[PDB]
């Protein structure tokens, strides 16, 4: 069992790579780590104390072509040329969706949690304290654990790192993900919800009158969940105060339940706008910069602040909120813009943003109980494993393909679908993947029948969550046929065979579906598919 030349060339915590047990006593920190052989490769694990800061874990030559992954739901997972990378201009209103360490990204190629090349996966198994990421720094791939200047008096566990090699790159990614699910006690529900969502037909203009119309019609469709999205609430943070023609949040649940659905509701639970009642009552409850409220992002034409999830007052408010929703009968919770809870800044306790983030989502889980389904959105991915049941893994879909939409996080069916493909390996390992809603209506849309089919059947072959978002008056024979045949493709184990493709054509197999072994070949440039079912 000789060492590859490329393995002898690798540095672990600054030392020449080799198997063994080691101690780095450095100026302001100490690390104790082991490098151990595992199936398909190596695992680097151990413990750290002191002020590790931005801690260098691994260094090796950058590959030419890398599969890079953004930390959160909406960001791209895609293959990039590592030598011709150009730093992006970052939208100052959405800085932290692009990166939790934006000094890196504005200079160098950044990949969060994992990175891959043909034949090789480097991936961290968890994000419980540090943010784990990779940067390409002058032709070199460097793995880091970011501790955000927090000091640790006693040892805390490192986030483990695996380095896996095999010529079957999809197999490596699936193995990586099974290791993540074990490290974090992932929730993989045995049942997948079907349902309806308001957002991608009505957007913020949903009325309760239109909601009631769809509630009646939804009885003709195979929907278990009826979820109300952003529209009902008076302000961001004030989740139990309604506007317009909506009744009370409790009354909405009762009407929905009386009509025989599981009620579902959208919140952005770590976000409070500058105008909200909660913020104006509790200016002290938010993350700060130089003592003042730190904008987390701008949306809805307002500055939006982040709740400080290190504060017990804030965690009690979250518990009471989600406990109050549970009492009302909600059992499906779409929790959005979660990245806000993990923004860098000043908190009451000197803990990391990731430690803060995890206390918040853990509180939500406790409050809604084991019988509620949590769907994460706009969220850091690895820190949420073990807490959420489903997770949005792409940018928003849209009632158009997005011919003039670039690959930059704006809504477009084409880029939403691409992420459902490139992150496919998380599915049934981290959680249920949510590829975002099907849009099957045949008026008030620019999608063709073929584009609807392509999106929906790819989602079914991937075994992903299937939720529809339409004015159900506008969905006729074709849309009902697409939904029916989609649900027939569920239940398998998918693999994207050519995960390193750069031309947006993918071959996808899934074994053991409700239609047997299936194969779809999809081309996201030509907008064509070819589906075979055994
Ligand atoms: O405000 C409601 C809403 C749009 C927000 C969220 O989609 C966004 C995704 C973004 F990158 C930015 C943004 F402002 C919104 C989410 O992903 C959607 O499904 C839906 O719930
Ligand atoms: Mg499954």
């Amino acid at each position: 069992v000789p060492r590859g030349s490329h393995m002898a060339s690798m540095e672990i915590f600054g030392k020449t790579f080799r198997e063994g047990r080691f101690v780095l006593k450095e100026k302001n920190f100490t690390v104790e780590f082991a490098v151990e052989k595992i199936h398909l490769g190596w695992k680097i694990s151990g413990r750290v104390k002191g002020s590790p800061g931005r801690l260098e874990v691994l260094r090796t030559k950058a590959p030419e072509k890398v599969l890079v992954n953004n930390w959160q739901s909406w960001g791209p997972c895609r293959v990039v040329d590592a030598f011709s990378f150009k730093p992006p201009e970052i939208d100052p209103n959405w800085r932290y969706t692009a990166s939790v360490v934006p000094d890196v990204l504005e200079r160098n190629l950044q990949s969060d949690y994992f990175v891959a090349e043909e034949g090789k996966v480097y991936g961290f198994l968890s994000s419980k304290i540090a943010h784990p990421f990779f940067a390409v720094e002058d032709g070199e791939l460097v793995a880091y654990l970011e501790y955000f200047d927090v000091e640790f008096d006693d040892f805390v566990p490192l986030e483990p790192l695996v380095v896996l090699e095999d010529p079957n790159t999809p197999l490596l990614l699936e193995k990586y993900a099974e290791l993540v699910g074990m490290e974090n006690n992932a929730r993989v529900p045995k049942h997948t919800p079907t349902g309806w969502c308001s957002w991608y037909h009505y957007f913020l203009d949903l009325t309760w009158e239109e909601t009631l119309k769809n509630l009646k019609l939804a009885k003709n469709f195979p929907f278990e969940v009826f979820q109300i999205d952003d529209a009902y609430e008076k302000d961001i943070g004030d989740w139990l105060v309604t506007r317009g023609d909506f009744p009370s949040v409790e009354e909405m649940a009762k009407v929905i339940a009386e009509n025989g659905f599981i009620p579902g509701i959208w919140t952005a639970p770590f976000s409070v706008s500058e105008t909200s009642d909660v913020f104006n009552e509790h200016p002290d409850w938010v993350v700060k910069e130089n003592g003042e409220p730190k904008m987390a992002y701008r949306n809805w034409n307002k500055k939006i602040y982040a709740l400080d999830l290190s504060k017990d007052e804030v965690l009690n408010w979250l518990f009471d909120l989600f406990s109050s929703l549970r009492k009302m009968g909600y059992r499906y919770f779409k929790i959005d813009f979660l990245f806000a809870g993990a923004v860098p800044g000043e908190r009451k306790k000197n803990i990391t943003p990731i430690q803060a983030f995890r206390k918040g989502i853990e509180t939500i889980r406790k409050a809604v109980g084991e019988d509620s389904f949590i769907l994460g959105c706009g969220s850091p991915l690895l820190p949420a494993v073990g807490c959420v049941d489903g997770m949005r893994i792409g940018p928003d879909t849209a009632p158009f393909w997005g011919e003039h939409i670039e690959d930059n996080g704006a809504p477009a069916a084409r880029w939403a679908l691409r992420n459902a493909i490139t992150r496919y390996f998380m599915h049934d390992r981290f959680w249920l993947n949510d590829p975002d809603c099907l849009i099957l209506r045949e008026e008030k849309t620019d999608l063709t029948q073929k584009e609807k089919e392509l999106y929906s059947y790819t989602c079914g072959v991937l075994d992903n969550m299937i939720i529809e978002s339409d004015d159900l008056s506008l969905v006729r024979d074709h849309g009902k046929k697409v939904l029916k045949e989609t649900l027939e493709l569920l239940g398998g184990r998918p693999r994207v065979q050519n995960i390193m493709s750069e031309d947006l054509r993918y071959e996808i197999v899934s074994s053991g579906t409700l239609s047997g072994n299936v194969k779809i070949v999809v081309d996201l440039n030509s907008r064509e598919y070819h589906l075979e079912k055994e």
